[PDB]
């Protein structure tokens, strides 16, 4: 019950009952926020309610103190003090953004804005609630009971009647009941269980609504600067593969925390394992809020790191499959690799934290919680695509928005920036270096004369809300007829639905951009599908084609990003 201001740390009594997170505010803060808001609950070691006997009076601004008790208008003694007055509410040790986060739905665009532009106590208090608010969404939509199994992987479902249908997807994963975690994809339905269970008729699923834990640390340490390289030890005998950055490496070491911007296929995991090898005696935790972000750095350790310095964290309620070639769980190795949510209580020298846009300020606050290291290394992209807001509907979140590394990048640059892609053909690079990147990102591969793109509309079906397009789909089956060598292509598209549809067609393995994200490919088949805000977004455009290695084939709905493209038109 007592203790500081998530505004300006005075100490206080006074927490806010109307809050979510219920924060502790100081006599001035309170008021400023109760006169100002709905919020009138107000919390001592005993809530500011009216003490008289079956009176409901619980609005502070209506509430005196008559003694030590409080009393509304109606049952305040002669002699009272009101508890709002003169700028403050009443308690011992005696903001219009704090009042915005701590109303706000998180539906809007701007809510992500205020919660990244504000104080580093309201960046804090603004990723709490908002991970509440998404917590205690998940109780709003409908149980799946099943009705019958099909097969080993598919099964008939009926829902709650009055709740909503969440989105079926890899994005929403459901807890059986425990039989195990099972995702589900589009009245025949395919069922993914994380355990394999032979799945009992009537057996319920429902959306795992986990407990949001304070948060205590900043997004960001405080930035320091230093003269000389800090409690790491560099090499004389540096592997030429690495010269390049050498600079950086340096820079990393003179710096609490350094950011470093690496388009697609510029060197960002070469980059990371490099910083190893260039402190060879420090050790480094290297860390990401995905299992894949994870299991790509270890792919590059394992070709460059002493196999026996490495682990592999990995949480014993196991979700997916991920990197086996390390040991497990030796939090003491001088490598580990793991999730953000399953990092453990530990120190390093430096801590690597990748794949930066797909990090929220809740994740950036935790890695500062649970790791106290001599430098952070924070690589990303703000041009790859962010995490997803299930609660964001209306309006775009733009990148210096995504999360506070993020919104340094874009305001005040990058410390690094990896400047040469090496994975895409020219004609790619040139395109995402135009559209996303200011001109700045150059091509190290030539132009491959394999990258197409076709302008073709087709039509619009949706499966819900998830989008198909099947004469797109057509399209791409006429030139795969025609181009025998594109037979190896991955099928990418913005939606699920779609890459279903193409799945059984074209016989394709098939990606979503936002689950191609970080994976390469020699050539990639996409269909933009339609002319949304999703299918249109830059970010996204940019994931989708620099999968690209040696050639790709774009199947374009806008003719915005139809013209941007530099690849050679096809006609049909
Ligand atoms: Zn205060
Ligand atoms: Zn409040
Ligand atoms: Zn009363």
């Amino acid at each position: 019950a007592v203790g500081a201001c998530v505004l300006c740390n005075s100490q206080t009594s006074l927490r806010c009952g109307a809050c979510i997170r219920r924060p502790f505010l100081c006599c001035k803060c309170c008021y400023d926020h109760v006169i100002s808001t709905s919020h009138k609950l107000v919390l001592s070691v005993n809530p500011y309610v009216c003490n008289a006997p079956g009176c409901d009076v619980t609005d502070v601004t209506q509430l005196y103190l008559g003694g030590m008790s409080y009393y509304c208008k109606s049952h305040k003694p002669p002699i009272s003090f009101p508890l709002c007055a003169n700028g403050q509410v009443f308690g011992l040790y005696k903001v219009t953004d704090f009042n915005a986060i701590a109303t706000c739905d998180w539906t809007n665009a701007g809510d992500y804005i205020l919660a990244n532009t504000c104080t580093e106590r309201l960046k804090l208090f603004a990723a709490e609630t908002l991970k509440a608010t998404e917590e205690t969404f998940k109780l709003s939509y409908g149980i799946a009971t099943v009705r019958e199994v099909l097969s080993d992987r598919e099964l008939h479902l009926s829902w709650e009647v009055g709740k909503p249908r969440p989105p079926l997807n890899r994005n929403y994963v459901f807890t059986g009941y425990q039989i195990g975690e099972y995702t589900f994809e589009k009245d025949a339905v395919v069922y993914r269980g994380t355990t394999t269970y032979k799945l009992n008729v009537g057996d319920y699923f429902v959306l795992t609504s986990h407990t949001v834990m304070p948060l205590s640390a900043p997004t960001l340490v405080p930035q320091e600067h230093y003269v000389r390289i800090t409690g790491l030890y560099p090499t004389l005998n540096i592997s030429d593969e690495f010269s390049s950055n050498v600079a950086n490496y340096q820079k990393v070491g003179m710096q609490k925390y350094s950011t470093l911007q690496g388009p697609p296929g510029t060197g960002k995991s070469h980059f990371a394992i490099g910083l190893a090898l260039y402190y060879p005696s420090a050790r480094i935790v290297y860390t990401a809020c995905s299992h894949a972000a994870v299991d790509a750095l270890c792919e590059k350790a394992l070709k460059y790191l002493p196999i026996d310095k490495c682990s592999r964290i990995i949480p014993a309620r196991a979700r997916v499959e991920c990197f086996d070639k390390f040991k497990v769980n030796s939090t003491l190795e001088q490598y580990v690799f793991c999730t953000v949510n399953a990092l453990p209580e530990t120190t390093a020298d430096i801590v690597v934290f990748d794949e930066i846009s797909m990090a929220t300020n809740y994740d950036l606050s935790v890695v500062n919680a649970r790791l106290r290291a001599k430098h952070y290394v924070y690589i990303g992209d703000p041009a790859q695509l962010p995490a997803p807001r299930t609660l964001l509907t209306k309006g775009t979140l733009e990148p210096e928005y995504f999360n506070s590394v993020c919104r340094l990048m874009k305001t005040i640059g990058p410390d690094m920036f990896l400047g040469t892609c090496r994975r895409c053909p020219a004609e790619i690079v040139d395109t995402v270096s135009a559209l996303v990147y200011d001109n700045k990102l150059k091509a190290h591969k030539d132009k491959s004369a394999q990258c197409f793109k076709m302008f073709y509309k087709g039509v619009i079906t949706h499966d819900v809300s998830s989008a198909i397009n099947r004469p797109q789909i057509g399209v791409v089956r006429e030139f795969l007829t025609r181009n025998p060598a594109w037979r190896k292509a991955v099928f990418i598209s913005p939606y699920n639905s779609q890459n279903a549809v193409a799945s059984k067609i074209l016989g394709l393995p098939t990606q979503t951009v936002d689950s191609s994200q970080g994976s390469e490919y020699d050539y990639v088949i996409f269909t933009q599908t339609t002319e949304t805000a999703h299918s249109c977004n830059v970010n996204r455009f940019n994931v989708a084609i620099t999968r690209a290695k040696v050639g790709i084939l774009c199947i374009m709905s806008d003719r915005d990003l139809y013209d941007k493209l530099q690849f050679t038109s096809l006609e049909i």
